């Protein structure tokens, strides 16, 4: 009914990206390929995905990201796209996301992707959180 | 189960007891609020709880012109409190589609759980069907 994935290392294998992170703005693009590793550390799958920084919020200058990504685990893929905020991207806070089952042992599940930045353009922790 | 690592409330009928609004749905703008307060059913029509809460429109996004709304809530289920707050799109609230903002539980079983409080509008000051989706 619910289903909890835990990805304690999630890898940045690959990324292509104009973004400052000492001082993000807007127009500012990546385009990013990661791993994601299980709570005893086996391959769970990929994500391949990108995201463009697109406006500052007004109530508190926030740096308004947009991000898409399909993300291929060995039982089903899961798609996740949405807005998080670059600052809280860059002070290794957690992000989410809507995310939707497109099959496997997904189909018919939707919930939210959730991940924190552990190493900059490297590593990151992640939840994916999902229910029917 | 004892202790679930994830956990799924679903409610099918979201009834709409009484709201408080300046919003026009048809044109809404910046500064428009609503106080609203449901109550919360299962599959069964048996009630499982209440919520009581607010929204503000903020501002509006220059992508799309999507009108950004704040949200918070308590939500009082028979077993314990969820409280729940963040952006979700007024476009989005108006033409019935899917918005959900952060939740985090307060007492009883959803203490110590964090998820997602998502909802859809089925009648304009009517009515909602919404799920809570939780994970430890
Ligand atoms: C899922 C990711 O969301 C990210 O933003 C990110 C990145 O790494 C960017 C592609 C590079 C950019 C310069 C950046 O923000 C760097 C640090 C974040 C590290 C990982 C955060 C998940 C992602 O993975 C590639
Ligand atoms: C879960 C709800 O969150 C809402 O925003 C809402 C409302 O009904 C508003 C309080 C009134 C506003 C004028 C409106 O848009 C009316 C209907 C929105 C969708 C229908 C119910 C979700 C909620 O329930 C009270």
């Amino acid at each position: 009914q619910a289903l909890l994935i835990k990805v304690p290392t999630e890898i940045v294998v690959k990324v292509v990206d104009d973004v400052d992170v000492a001082a993000p703005a807007v127009g500012q693009v990546g385009k990013f390929d990661d791993e994601l590793y299980d709570e005893a550390g086996a391959q769970i799958g990929t994500s391949s995905g990108n995201f463009r920084i697109e406006y500052v919020r007004p109530t508190d200058g926030g740096l308004l990201t947009y991000y898409q990504e399909d993300i291929t685990l060995s039982d089903g893929v899961i798609h996740a796209e949405g807005w998080a905020d670059f600052n809280d991207v860059r002070t290794s806070k957690w992000v989410f996301y809507p995310a939707t089952g497109v099959s496997g042992r997904y189909l018919g599940l939707t919930g939210f992707r959730q991940w924190r930045m552990t190493g900059v353009r490297k590593s990151a922790e992640a939840r994916i959180l999902l229910g029917e």
